[PDB]
């Protein structure tokens, strides 16, 4: 059978193949930091001929996040897939162990190779770009709201149906001898919102800013202000609080004009990841969006 | 026929651009010139333009003038209808909601079209929530949201696309009724207290209390919320993660902002969903308040006003369970 | 403590590739321990057998039963296929003239599977129909932590444990740990019904009807010719027909069998033809409700009222 | 400008579309899409075929059974070129008639080449949708066309595409079935499950010899017992019988509860009940074999 590698990592889901087990860390990925991302993907990237395939047990909160970055820096062409639970273990109907059954399954299967990082949640294969967290108690949570899934699992069996055309080998980000990661912040919007918080990430000499912007990733007057002087004078990014669809170009703001990277359809926390490895290349809003154009 | 008094806040529905082109300004047209778009009102008898923005620069003034309006010359008229943008008409029509002590039908109405693109959505929806003001069996349902032929109420109504003109769902409870042919079939009705049966008065308010937002996210910079809290802030709200969780850094400065007196409540990024009570954080244990189904946005109108009557992390729980 | 009737019917939720109901009653409660803290559970098999089997007289033997024991009892908890409970539950929803809590549960995967989800979708049932906020609601169902509405829950996905959704107005309320109740059902229930099967033993027979591209009209006529007292139309796009399937209905109506007009999409009213618009009633539920008020009436327009009820 | 012919099932309005493309019109048949047949689909195919020349198709449809004709078209039509359906929710007279700008965006969809070698397509209100996922999910919202299980292949705004999918399963010029020879398609019905569930309609058309048959059943494609009587004895007759679902979402997936194998019946995956009938009638063109109509549906 195929050697397949779980690396656990936290959460809730402790809190057709030869499985070996791994803990690199065990903390709440509420808690999920650049340095555990460094070295989840430095792990991955030294074990990759050791192994068949990857499956990452997770906490579900910062899931999406993980996953986007792993998509981005993982090198290896071996499956990854990203699993974690809503229910605890120890609770009634805990939904873990059908859970991480099927990511080994995604993880065996000789198909699911160049589909990028995967998250496997709930009978379903999810990209790792497009899979967000739907809802804060449901263990149907996991969703790719905007393009949707790419296969379906069943009694062992996955039918895929699509693979995402934006990752993992294609991407020009290696974290391989790499420490530190680009400072990003998020400042969220809202009406008659305050500028305190992006003046104080600027203030910090910041390398990024995410506006987690209303609608079509609008910011309030105040906070487009002060992002538009410290994007002019740091890089800014517009996304969107709103959870689905793109924050797109040619709507309500010229981007140009102000040296704004409209996110595309990736939302606050995974346009902050992208701005993080594209401040490890360059600086210039009219190339990071060529990025957030590709990944 | 019914009278409706139409405020105008701005709005997509007030944009202009080109028809094909996607560029445009929002809160352009004045008001006057929407009533002309849409010749099928006389439903009812149609009108004052309050200001003429995008909803993202939407901000407590514009809150509290709308309001005052509402209750002043609640008598004067049959129903309102609210011209508005909406990136923040979820959380317009929440104050609202919690706010307005009239009866007449308060229905917010915008586009996610400009009125000089191609298949324009204002003209039909501003018909169907002109429609939904007149009918009186709106009365008493709170402040709602029609858009795209739909009724929602203006406490679950939230924007779950950047560019859909489908865009607006009451996500955790659903819509209140469905609109057909100019009638409603109403099957619910929202159970939180709102407009009337609030224990907000605004009359003699100018100005909210100071209540900002955090974003959770890994490696969170806890910047935001320590300048937040320097700045005296009344409230703060941490849209969180999963079921409203905070990044060490964050929930650090909270943690010492909520025990020398601010307002600190939990919700959660997750656009869907309640943050509840007794999960991964104590909430009794730092004097949290957990935001149960009211995203970030929401959760900020509420503490707003709750600051307005109470600065006890204890009561203020219940105003959060109760609206 | 309360006492709670649970009544079985079957389902997955009782089965063991699987097969449907082989497990009973009391091994449904047995594998729950915690059922012992929060009511006193005694059971009884109604059924044991696969909801794709359900039928009239199952119906009717609920109705009588929760009808007759309602004063026995402080709630029910029905355990039932998943594949008919929106029917099952909708029916029951007219039937009942118990104010008591009845709640329907079920699970999309085996007793014997990983994450069997039975456990605590029986668990939260039981909760729910313990909770005195959940009377008066109607008939509900209670899958994946939520409170649904037997009238709009309806089963959206062929494999999901998160299966069940009121896809046109939503959840009633949602449980954690004690349910958030924030909704109610606004058209008329249970007690609330002019419909009473106490002394039926038998249904009118109502047939279903699918539209498609070159839909043939054989199905139509084969119920035409039983005398079918109804026929609903799983029609396309707003309850619209098939050419020479609309023929045939034309003439069932016209000989005095009742037409109702609903669609085989999943979501929305079909609107108000001397038809019966279904609402947003799809074509199953719009059949439970049909086959009701053909025990008080055949005339189509006082059936398009009962349809706005 | 690329040549776009718009195929007319059911112009000078839209001035918009000949700022992107020199429209030819043209009108196939004039037909409510409630009564779209199999005979508009043989000559929608083969007029494509035979046309495919222009640069692209643009194909107005009425929405009621435009997911079948888009299903149909997607597995029989030759040409490599841009197939692109559009229909509207509102009608034209209406305050905001959603038309237009579909019209426009279905224009700008077909001249786009990246939508080529995509299948036949549906573009609806700023979508572009795959022939074989896109269904109606909705009565009367004018979002309504949606690819529910496997999703849109790319978004439409100002006039550009950002495809970021394509669908997996063999479209068009990858597949068997060529209709070009064919004045008729094999007979399959559909027939509905329920509670207490009539075999008289699946009867009806075992007594009429139907080549096919598709089963709308409930959960995972199950049949009250009556119809799966029924249905098992068409089987034996050398009837295809293919178990679908009423449920809008999700597979009909083998080992169930059914034994296909055993009855000699098809799981129709992912196709809801008019997109499984679709293909039973192609796959009865080539065979009429169980073990090969399921592969057939595993692989389309
Ligand atoms: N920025 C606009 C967007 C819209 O109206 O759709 C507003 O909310 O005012
Ligand atoms: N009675 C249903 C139970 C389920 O599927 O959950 C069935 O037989 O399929």
């Amino acid at each position: 059978l195929p050697n397949i590698t779980i690396l656990a990592t936290g959460g809730t889901i402790a809190g057709i193949a030869n499985v070996k087990g791994e803990q690199v860390v065990n903390i709440g990925s509420q808690d999920m930091n650049d340095n555990v991302w460094l070295t989840l993907a430095k792990k991955i990237n030294t074990d990759c001929d050791k192994t068949d395939g990857f499956v990452i047990t997770h906490g579900t909160d910062t899931m999406e996040e993980t996953a986007y970055f792993l998509d981005l820096t993982v090198k290896c062409d071996k499956p990854v897939v990203m699993v974690g639970a809503m229910r605890p273990s120890t609770s009634m109907s805990a939904d873990g162990p059908f859970n991480l059954y099927n990511a080994v399954v995604t993880a065996a299967d000789k198909a699911s190779a160049n589909r990028g990082v995967l998250v496997v949640m709930n009978d379903t294969v999810l990209d790792g770009r497009d899979v967000t967290k739907t809802n804060t108690t449901d263990v149907a949570t996991f969703k790719s709201v905007n393009y949707g899934p790419l296969g379906y699992i069943h009694n062992g069996k996955i039918d895929y149906q699509r693979t995402p055309a934006r990752h993992t080998s294609d991407t020009p980000f290696d974290v391989s001898k790499l420490n530190e990661l680009p400072k990003v912040g998020i400042v969220y919007n809202y009406a008659n919102a305050s500028d305190l918080p992006a003046k104080a990430l600027v203030d910090a000499g910041y390398d990024g800013i995410v506006s987690a912007g209303v609608g079509n990733g609008n910011l309030y007057k105040s906070v487009f202000d002060t992002l538009a002087t410290a994007a002019k004078t740091t890089a800014v990014v517009r996304s969107s609080r709103v959870p689905t669809g793109a924050t797109t170009q040619d709507a309500e703001v010229d981007d140009a004009k102000y040296g704004f990277v409209a996110s595309g359809t990736l939302n606050p926390q995974k346009a902050r990841v992208l701005l993080q490895l594209a401040l490890t290349q360059t600086k210039d809003p009219q190339q990071i969006q060529q990025i957030f154009n590709q990944y």
